[PDB]
């Protein structure tokens, strides 16, 4: 059967970037990995087996995986290596991120828009988009 996650199944390019240095500033990230990863244009393949959602993100730099089922915390070590407790839940169609860590929280949005994958990060007064397309 069709699942709200498939629009978002596939393999993704970075093509644009809006306020990522001010996000990754709110989040405590350094100089260096600020230049460093300001620099990253990654790929990330969304997939799906039952009810498991894998994300991977692939850079130069840096390799992430997460796999998850809807609305179940678990642990993620982030590209700048936090180590938080996340929870990723649909709301509608957009999959709601939520990273806490030492009392702190960001919020990672990842919606559809045309044929775009379109990633709002949103920490305090700070929100960053991200904007991927098919690789
Ligand atoms: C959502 C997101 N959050 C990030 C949080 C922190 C950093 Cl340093 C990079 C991030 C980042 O870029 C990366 C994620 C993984 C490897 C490399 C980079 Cl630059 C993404 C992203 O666009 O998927």
């Amino acid at each position: 059967g069709s699942h709200m996650c498939d629009a978002f199944v596939g393999t993704w390019k970075l093509v644009s970037s809006e306020n990522f240095d001010d996000y990754m500033k709110e989040l405590g990230v350094g100089f260096a990995t600020r230049k460093v990863a300001g620099m990253a244009k990654p790929n990330t393949i969304i997939s799906v087996n039952g009810d498991v959602i894998t994300l991977k993100t692939e850079s130069t730099f840096k390799n992430t995986e997460i796999s998850f089922i809807l609305g179940q915390e678990f642990d993620e070590v982030t590209a700048d290596d936090r180590k938080v407790k996340s929870t990723i839940t649909l709301d509608g169609g957009v999959l709601v991120h939520v990273q806490k860590w030492d009392g702190k929280s960001t919020t990672l949005k990842r919606k559809r828009e045309d044929d775009k994958l379109v990633l709002e990060l949103v920490m305090k007064g700070v929100t960053c988009t991200r904007v991927y397309e098919r690789a």
